[PDB]
């Protein structure tokens, strides 16, 4: 919806939760998660740095 994040993508808990809190003020679409379950390969290839 207005969470400009792209469907089926793997997000890290805590970012998502600040910006569904950050986009329900002013607005009225929060984004939708499910919780997912990652190896320590794909786990580790994921980070931001």
């Amino acid at each position: 919806g207005s969470t400009e994040f792209l469907p089926g993508s793997l997000i890290d808990r805590a970012e998502f939760e600040a910006e569904n809190r950050r986009v329900v003020a002013e607005g009225g679409e929060p984004a939708a998660g499910r919780p997912v379950l990652m190896g320590i390969t794909k786990a580790s290839l994921a980070t931001d740095s």
